[PDB]
């Protein structure tokens, strides 16, 4: 198995290494580095000719003169101080007029803001910008590794950086400390080997998956709720459509772990009841722990009466939209059938800046999704503008961790799905291709496994002055058995009459629901999760394709540490996916965990007459190369019909795992000393 | 394989033709049957010298001046006029001087008293005489079908019955009706079939099977609550112990039903909290529904204030008296170590007679066991002494179907359970054999399965007045997949130095606890469900000892239906299990379904010295063969220790499930028309 790669020039190639000598030891500040004599002298106001937008750097400055969130302290996208100063940073990013007065910038940021506000304002605008496309951003995990692994590996690394090493390595080795090479190990368990606070944490290997967080944080900083969609051009008209997309299809993954796990569906809540499935974060701040939610959480308490019955209003509009059969306000009146219709509700539920047709939100432009994460993460209000005891909530990188941002998810993808049965449903004709027929379908077994998996946390670590006047060490290590599974081919036979363009999707769906019974289209359209969409030239007569799961589309590789990243850089090359898909779900979690006995499931191909592409998403995510809606043929119920269309077969499948069945086996000392 | 018999003589071939006449169409009376005649003219004034108590023959005149249950009522021993009434009918009943006064007494109660009522008093009093020990009793389910059997497949009889046979039986087939011989079968499935409300339900094919329940009837008409445990002379002294093990055993066994579906732990519940597992019985009366009781259902209402007070007072009662040490009241004053202490609470948390060393219990005797039915019943206070809405909690044949009864019991044995704390835990010594050892023990595989079992359920149906003069039809069988498993031996190997007379114990127990971590002896020591029990002689050196599961003395075949009970007699013979174990748990049952990949558990054998059975418990139950207290060692917790006695031995296992997962596909027309 050989990871795909790409080829870069020059230009691209120093600008990678100076986006990058932005991203080592971000918690400190190195004097010895050339980013810090750019950064700490240079002159905004000096240099306001060298910006495309004079007013955004200049309330910049009139902003910065103000003062920001001061260094250490928790930054959080959810705070309205901390994200107005963030989005202020952005433009100041985002309009630099050339790669030189970015970098520039960005060194000023870096020596004088809030880390975790520079990271952020940072990442989105290396992600932004026309210049700096392509160019390969580190893994999420391995900038802010204090929110991808629990405290108690975190503080096994700063035992060790105080003693300066292991002071008794064989013994260190029964608390998962291991000296490899130069570098030192440390075995990271999920949350589920410490605490088993409610049955949800059975799932903890999944929701704390390190790929599986990153994934959300790539899915923010690829366009915020906070920013417009303009620069993408076409997803603007479709960005309700991506929302919906977006979320049903990681809510039905997040359903298929459950199944597997005996869990059942997402729970439904009440703001008027105790909240049941409680969680505890493991994770702290420099200030202070994160805010934790016991099970039965007495939710409607006099600190939340205003803001339950501002989620309450938000959702009563939506639901008397539905019956009256119009959506009124926000400058216009639309009826469920209008073409915008689908955008504006997938707008309206994120609150985001294309629903008001502005650049940025504003501050008084209250969110549902805001103040619902406010409530449910738990923490107390917070102590002023600058401080506030952070949830898992408060964070794309945690947000999966906590049991209710599913709950929450599904509460709004709810509301969505029943908008979209007052949709023309799709017809059996529009669904029928004339001439092509799919005979069968065979899939390969459907194995999961554990596998260990590496990634560099030194950053959890502070230098040593002397240290700092070296090259970065690198040298801490943690290691996690992620899941996986074994690659697996899906044949698929078609029979034709005539020549055409085809399009052929495939789609993994439960085979029966909750209580082990038959599954139902009509009630179970929205839980089918793409896995593949491509293109193919059917020949008339009989047609075999072969799709290997390392093909589908739809996920990526696992990102590369920077160090490879250097060394992939003096080749001239960057990876492929990290370059260019790093916003695709990791491919390692595209099955469930399965069960030994093999866990019921279905897939089906559903192959269509390949045509119009006017309208597609390329610019946002390379895949969505067609005029169809997202999820199609999935995205909507479908005009109930007793005979399916020759077009699209549906195949059972079992889904088993093979070794240890739980994680922390793999980190048991006894087993990883052989 | 066959089943064994046993031999029986010409007085009681006729003295079993004789009791099983009386259960023949018992919901009509047959004026052309024998019995009728008998019952109607006997009078018992006449007879009283034929009884050996008279004030008992007399305070049933005197009762049965006033009037009793009415006819077609139903009838319930939860209710204190229907108990007293029926007391004094077994009195009337267990007095009679010989076989014939008995009789005679219950072929006229058979004509005069309510059908259940009758057949209540009769099955207790065929237990308790001593002219009619060994005598077969007809299984429950085959008496009270009504009580077995969902009404779907009640009301396809009656509808049967109506047409007077099939008026389409190509029809009738995808309605489970089906034709074989002379015989209409019914093909019937468990609730979780038809209505799935909570997921308790996915436990409807061990809750509802009719030889589980069957088996809760005979714990108690072979020792009612309400009678003296007098007759079984050192069971009185024991009677404690024997409550103890009878649920324990029970609750464990369904706890492992539990796991291997992934339900966890017996829910807690509160008296001031709703109740959060529902039931609705699918059964009918005379008169009326059952009462259902939904989910969360709001148990503390003004109709149970005073009730709940009472539940917790006998609640803090014995929680008070643990803590300072003694059980004071009823007469005496026992400290927790005091010999009668165990015996006490068991009777205490029955509320039984020997509680107050009385024959039977009066009226003002408040019982925790009735009035905690009573209020998880749900069901509306009764219209009178003779009138009320029953739910599954009213009868003993019905109990194990609600999931309450299981959280009801746990909450009494969780009691019973921390008084164990207080006890001397056994020693290390004494549970070492000196000179034996368990080098190993190889359990074949473990595999259960679903299998079609028939009953005749004739006696739902009322007869033509034509048919009642011609032999009784037994026209009617129900058909169901009932849960079993394939047999399998255990080789145990030992290694002892000289020779003696050992006992060995086979017990199953959880490998896990709920949340899939290694089980404690510390806390688990109860969940261990004692398969088998005999004595077996070593000999120096090397032993090896082979048991079958069809050998594990702890269970009963299953129960023949009363017509091959009739042909069996004709050989003079009768049913071994039927005759003198029949209070035992039906063999089939006792392994809890598996799984298709094999879920975990941990079989322990357990050998000790064969000395003292000077207080053994063989007149009641069998096996009791011993000295040491039931369920030993596994009756109390165990003085902590690391190291493993060498005279034990514990056996990792897996449970497997082959075929059809679920019972339900079994009764698939497709299916069984194959
Ligand atoms: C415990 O607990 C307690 C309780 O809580 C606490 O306390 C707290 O504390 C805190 C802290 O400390 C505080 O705060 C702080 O304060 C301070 C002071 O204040 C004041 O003052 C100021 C100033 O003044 C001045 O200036 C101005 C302008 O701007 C003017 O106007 C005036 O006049 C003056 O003048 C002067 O100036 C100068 C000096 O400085 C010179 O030039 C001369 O001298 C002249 O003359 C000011 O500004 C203020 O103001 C305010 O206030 C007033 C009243 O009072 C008013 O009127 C105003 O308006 C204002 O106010 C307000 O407004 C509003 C309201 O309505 C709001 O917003 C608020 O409230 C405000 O405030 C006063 O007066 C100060 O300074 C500070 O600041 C800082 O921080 C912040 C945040 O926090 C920011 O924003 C800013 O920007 C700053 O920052 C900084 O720092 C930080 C730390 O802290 C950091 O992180 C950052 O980054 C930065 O850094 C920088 O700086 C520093 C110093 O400062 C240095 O050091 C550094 O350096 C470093 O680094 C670099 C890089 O970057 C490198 O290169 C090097 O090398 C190294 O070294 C940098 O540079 C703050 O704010 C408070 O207050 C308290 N509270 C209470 C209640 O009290 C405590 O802390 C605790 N403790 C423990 C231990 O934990
Ligand atoms: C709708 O809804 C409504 C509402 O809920 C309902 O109503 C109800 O109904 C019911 C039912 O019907 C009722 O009840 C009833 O009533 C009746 C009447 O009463 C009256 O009367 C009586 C009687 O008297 C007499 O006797 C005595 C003695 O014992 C004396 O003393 C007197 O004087 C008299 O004498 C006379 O008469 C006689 C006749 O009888 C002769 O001998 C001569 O003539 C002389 O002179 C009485 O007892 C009563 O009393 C009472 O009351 C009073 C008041 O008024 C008082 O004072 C008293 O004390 C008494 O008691 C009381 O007490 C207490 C109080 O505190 C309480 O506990 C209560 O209250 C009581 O009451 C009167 O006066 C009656 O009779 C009836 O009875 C019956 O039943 C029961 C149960 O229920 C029982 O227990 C009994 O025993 C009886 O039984 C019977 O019947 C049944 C049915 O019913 C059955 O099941 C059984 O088994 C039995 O049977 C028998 O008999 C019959 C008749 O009756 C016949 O028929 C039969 O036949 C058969 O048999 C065999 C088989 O087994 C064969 O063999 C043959 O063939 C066949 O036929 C048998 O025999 C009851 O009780 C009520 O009341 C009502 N309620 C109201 C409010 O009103 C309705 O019903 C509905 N409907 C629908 C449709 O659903
Ligand atoms: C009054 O409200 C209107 C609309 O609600 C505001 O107009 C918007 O202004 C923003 C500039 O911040 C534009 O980006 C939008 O396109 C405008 N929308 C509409 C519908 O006009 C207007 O700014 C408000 N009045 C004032 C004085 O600000
Ligand atoms: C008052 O109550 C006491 C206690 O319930 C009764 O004493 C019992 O009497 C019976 C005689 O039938 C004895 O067998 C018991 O051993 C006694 N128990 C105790 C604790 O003494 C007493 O009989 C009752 N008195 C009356 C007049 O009914």
């Amino acid at each position: 198995h050989v990871l795909k790669t790409k080829d870069v020039d020059t230009v691209f190639v120093e600008r990678q290494k100076k986006v990058l000598s932005l991203f080592q030891d971000v918690d400190q500040l190195n004097t010895n580095d050339e980013y810090y004599k750019i950064g700490k002298d240079y002159d905004i106001e000096a240099n306001i000719d060298n910006y495309t937008n004079k007013k955004a750097v200049e309330d910049f400055l009139k902003m910065y003169r103000c003062g920001f969130l001061p260094k250490y302290n928790e930054f959080s996208v959810f705070h309205d101080k901390l994200r107005d100063e963030a989005i202020a940073l952005f433009h100041l990013f985002y309009y630099a007029k050339d790669f030189d007065t970015f970098y520039k910038s960005a060194a000023f940021a870096r020596v004088h803001l809030n880390q975790g506000q520079f990271l952020y304002a940072y990442y989105i605008a290396i992600i932004q910008r026309k210049d700096t496309y392509g160019i390969v951003l580190p893994a999420p995990y391995e900038i802010y590794p204090e929110l991808f692994v629990n405290i108690d590996t975190t503080y096994k690394m700063f035992r060790t950086k105080m003693q300066n090493g292991l002071i008794n390595p064989e013994a260190a080795v029964e608390y998962g400390i291991v000296k490899e090479d130069n570098h030192y190990v440390y075995y990271s368990n999920y949350s589920n080997a410490i605490t088993y606070y409610n049955e949800e944490q059975r799932l903890a290997y999944f929701t704390e998956d390190i790929g599986l967080n990153a994934y959300y944080f790539f899915f923010h900083i690829h366009l915020p709720f906070w920013w417009t969609a303009e620069k993408y051009g076409n997803l603007k008209e479709r960005r309700g459509e991506m929302y919906h997309y977006f979320y049903d299809q990681l809510l039905t993954r997040y359903y298929f772990e459950r199944l597997t796990n005996g869990l059942g569906t997402i729970p439904e809540f009440s703001w008027y009841s105790p909240v049941k499935t409680g969680h505890y974060p493991l994770l702290t701040s420099y200030y202070t722990p994160f805010s934790q939610r016991p099970n039965f959480y007495n939710v409607h308490s006099e600190e939340n009466y205003e803001k339950i019955r501002f989620l309450d209003a938000y959702e009563n509009y939506f639901v008397q939209a539905l019956q009256k059969g119009v959506f009124e306000g926000f400058g216009q009146t639309i009826y469920l059938n209008d073409s915008k219709a689908n955008s504006f509700v997938g707008n309206y539920w994120q609150d985001n800046a294309d629903l008001y047709g502005e650049e940025v939100t504003k501050d008084y432009q209250r969110s549902y999704e805001i103040v619902a994460r406010q409530v449910l993460g738990a923490a107390p209000k917070p102590f002023d503008k600058y401080t506030f005891m952070p949830s898992a909530l408060d964070f794309y990188q945690t947000s999966l961790r906590d049991p209710t941002f599913y709950q929450l998810y599904n509460r709004i993808i709810g509301y969505f799905n029943q908008f979209k049965q007052y949709l023309e449903p799709h017809s059996q004709e529009k669904l029928h291709f004339v001439g092509v027929k799919v005979n069968n379908v065979v899939v390969d077994k459907l194995v999961t496994f554990f596998e260990y998996y590496d990634f560099d946390a030194t950053n959890t670590v502070f230098l040593t002055e002397e240290e700092l006047k070296t090259k970065y060490p690198h040298n801490l290590k943690v290691r996690q058995p992620r899941l996986n599974h074994q690659p697996f081919n899906i044949n698929i036979d078609i029979k034709a009459d005539v020549a055409t363009d085809a399009v052929v999707k495939i789609f993994m769906g439960p085979k029966y629901n909750e209580n082990g019974f038959p599954i139902t289209l009509e009630n179970d359209w929205m839980k089918f999760f793409e896995m593949d969409w491509f293109t193919h030239k059917i020949t008339p007569g009989q047609n075999t394709i072969v799709r290997n799961s390392n093909e589908f589309v739809i996920f990526k590789e696992d990102s590369l540490p920077s160090t490879e990243l250097y060394k992939l850089l003096e080749k001239g090359k960057v990876p492929f996916d990290m370059s260019e898909d790093f916003g695709y779900l990791p491919k390692r979690l595209m099955l469930p965990r399965g069960t030994k006995g093999g866990f019921p499931f279905q897939f089906v191909v559903f192959v269509y007459p390949f045509e119009s592409t006017t309208k597609n998403l390329t610019p946002y995510e390379k895949f969505m190369i067609d005029n169809k809606p997202l999820g199609y043929p999935f995205d909507r119920p479908v005009d109930t019909s007793c005979f399916k269309q020759p077009n699209i077969f549906f195949r059972d499948v079992s889904v088993y795992h093979e070794g240890e069945y739980h994680a922390y086996e793999y980190n048991v000392p006894a087993y990883f000393s052989h």
